[PDB]
């Protein structure tokens, strides 16, 4: 009948043996060439003009849009629990806010700038980083300022992202972080910066590689930043292109970027690998979008995955793929994982 | 009042301006440096010892546990819509199958070798690569043989892992799959098939890099591959061990691999792209798994992303990291959404 | 007998008590004697034993003479006894020697490495990172460093 | 009873086998990359405006504020004894010298001046580089102009450190090695000796590797430059910071240093191996600081470490690293040491 057949085997190669390095739990550690910290996490912060929101934004999951009364409270137990850093985006709702230039969205009474005065008064620990852009503040829901067929007005948009960005570094911001993958934008944020005299303590941390697909959808509604006129296939990179990406790095390290991020995460971590060579000397970000987040949270309710053994695996994933920084909407709960662990 | 500043900005840059290479959708085509067409498709089949089997795996939407007198009419339709290949798992589900050593695995009346001899006979055109491992074949759902404390056998067990593939190879199979992790696995298979002399007509797809995680779930139903005793860490690789996926590629080529298949994928693209340097002669194959297909098609129906869409950025995302061979469950689909696509 | 070192019964020795070492329950061996092939020896003996797959091997590669070991060999007794060891401890000039000792202690199955002295050797920490980026690099802050 | 095991073993491999190059002294010198010899010393000298001036400074063991009338019974004999090079820090003691900007870092009458033409008439064949910058000259005791919020000025600091430097270049010194590390002054300070005719007999030697940390005590005391308001953090390298470091190795090259110099240097020697690559076109310089050389002398005296071997192990430790040239408080003892050795 039929007995198991065994090959005649030759000795043992040495070259083939590997599991000496990872039998045990503590080697498997040893094994990580970076371990996840409490520092690497920044947490993102909706800020609403309403300054006493604390709405839920349904498309993210236990995530909210919060006023400046409601934020004291907020972030009291966060930074107690070790969070060094947020990431500021605003939200105005009032009426009549968003103009064709995205006027309010360096405001001094909008939220951001708000935001940032809060901040810097009640948790001056506490590193301010804010996303710099015009969707949030345009009518047409668009990254920047636009000519009349509806493209991107490159000269004009870039003139006003400067000054956005310079007025929140005015403002008190620590970190100015620009995600309108509009070309040479980063080269006029670093100019204005240099003119007003704060290049010198304002970390530029540029969405150098940001890709255009289908995990954004979660945060639109965080941000009310629905586009209005097509997509945003013309600016933001294209899904398949590797050879635009590592430009893109090359390009925003040579005008001025401190550290860049790369946007989404998890579906891109072979760009950050490459990040991680084009960028070897700069700290490389990763952001978890609200689509990638939202995707592991359901998974988890459908039983496939178990939510904080995803969150490792993949948080861990970023920094095996070069990362040293984390922009994620998890950041509460490793908060609380990292004393464990 | 408020009013929008714009600051005064220099001449564009040429080295600035990205956006001329990708302002058409023909041009984000141009964009990838490989595109994905049906031949890279691999299918991947669960084969049943009851060959009127045809039961729904729940925990994998869309795929099921087949039997052989089913196979003809389930992949005459696969086959005429273009699809190229097939990697055979085997299902015995009759008791007293299993054994410390997996003796059912080159059972020639067992699912894979039947499986092997119908396709051979009924679409000769398909290529047939079989998965060979023994934890769907042994008692304690192990991939190889262990010694008494339950460790592996590295000896044995890759000893009885040659004799498998090489006996897959006699039945008809086109190419060996180990998908073991165990070392040295691959140099006793090569040596068994040039033995036997069939290295000159097997193609020899290592799991070169398969990692440990929570991505496997829907898969151990689909196998009835659930272990016993521990887990399997202690050969899979853990997640952040990237010198060790290095170092396991460049093993299982020196050791005669002609192909490497990456496990999982998505959460993984990094470790593409080091093997698409480390291997570069080399093909290297994304395996999309039971857990992360099924993420997708959570996120999918709780809205989050779309179907098809996040299909096509993820498997895209394959490419763009290196891989050139998909092995996925949407093989179905994207046989359909590729004629128009 | 004129008192160099025996290469083949020192690291035929070695291996026999790395290997007890971990019959004994160590999780990994370290040898740090820096004799010519050791570590083949060692992972070839722990092979045989069948404890290469739960043994690490942290191999001293990078191991220098020099004036920092003081403390220690009062805290070992193990001052030596006829001349010194500077025929197989590497020399503090020797960047090449070093190199090809991390190189062939990675060939010979090392799982990880250690530089030591650790601070006034930074710069072959440097080598080693780059010769062996896929291994854990370990540092030895030692006696008379600290 | 417990006897010596051995186990059995196979025949040596060529490629096992170092011994046969470092089994001789003769050897562990042709082992060397690089040999210690006389000319590659370089000698600090701390001149005082009390031109009677010999002052122990007791946190610096053997080193003096030496004037100008007691410099040539000082310089003889080590001249004698093969002496090349001296770099001079003047520590200007007469009340009402230091003011907010430095003025008198380049008054004709302060002692580098001074010492400058001194050495120059007494010394003709000794090689003059100067320490340029302003702490030892401000009030503030910062390495620059500071705006009114006590952060640096970049562009009156290098503004005015170009002036400093080009100024000692016009009294007589071969060399200028600007230690203040902000950002761009290497470029003012060619463009300045460019202008003044000076840049083709002027070597520029940049600290563009200088960290902060714990190891610069006694030196402060030997020029008194101990700071006012806060620490010099935001301007010296932060220990971790290797991308940082490797940047600035890449600027200072790119805006015309001839040589650079990494300090301190035993704590850093990874960093002095990246400048060989990086600058592998430049001589590269360690700087044996305070710190580290004091701790030598507390290690000796405590018996840890012989001094002379320590002394050796160390300075040999920077030509392994990939230094050509060593700043030493040493240098007297090694001008002794080298003829045996
Ligand atoms: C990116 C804003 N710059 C964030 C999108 C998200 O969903 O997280
Ligand atoms: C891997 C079997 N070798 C497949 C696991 C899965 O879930 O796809
Ligand atoms: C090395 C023993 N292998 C240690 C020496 C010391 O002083 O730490
Ligand atoms: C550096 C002055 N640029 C010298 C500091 C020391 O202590 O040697
Ligand atoms: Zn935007
Ligand atoms: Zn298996
Ligand atoms: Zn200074």
């Amino acid at each position: 009948m039929h007995t198991a057949e065994f090959l005649e085997t030759e000795p043992t190669e040495i070259s083939s043996v590997l599991a000496g390095g990872y039998n045990h739990p503590l080697l498997r550690q040893w094994q990580s060439e970076r371990q996840l910290t409490k520092n690497m996490l920044i947490f993102p912060l909706f800020i609403s003009d309403n300054p006493d929101d604390f709405t839920e934004i349904d498309s993210l999951p236990n995530i909210n849009r919060i006023g400046v009364n409601r934020l004291k409270d907020y972030l009291k137990p966060l930074v107690a629990k070790g969070l060094r850093s947020v990431i500021l985006f605003g939200v105005p709702l009032i009426p009549g806010t968003k103009d064709p230039v995205g006027t309010a969205a360096d405001d001094p009474a909008g939220p951001v700038i708000q935001g940032i005065k809060f901040i810097r008064e009640y948790f001056p620990e506490l590193y301010i980083i804010c996303d710099v852009c015009l969707c949030e503040y345009t009518s047409h829901g668009h990254c920047g300022v636009l000519y009349d067929d509806g493209t991107i007005n490159r000269e004009r948009s870039v003139s006003r992202l400067a000054a956005v960005a310079v007025n929140y570094a005015k403002a008190g911001a620590h970190c100015v972080a620009p995600s309108d993958m509009i070309d040479g934008r980063i080269r006029d944020i670093k100019r204005g910066l240099i003119n007003a005299n704060l290049a010198h303590k304002t970390f530029v941390l540029s969405y150098a590689a940001k890709f255009s697909g289908n995990l954004y959808g979660p945060f639109r509604d965080a941000a009310c930043s629905a586009p209005s006129n097509g997509d945003r296939k013309c600016y933001q990179l294209p899904p398949a292109g590797r050879g635009l990406a590592r430009r893109a790095l090359e390009r925003d390290m040579s005008e001025g970027a401190d550290g860049i991020i790369v946007k989404p995460s998890t579906f891109y971590l072979d760009i950050m690998r490459d990040a991680s060579e084009i960028c070897k000397d700069l700290p490389i970000c990763a952001y978890h979008v609200s689509g990638e987040y939202a995707m592991l949270h359901a998974a988890a309710e459908k039983g496939v995955v178990d939510l904080k053994t995803i969150a490792f695996e993949s948080h861990q994933g970023f920094l095996r793929a070069g990362a040293r920084l984390i922009i994620t909407y998890l950041a509460p709960e490793f908060l609380d994982w990292l004393d464990e662990e």
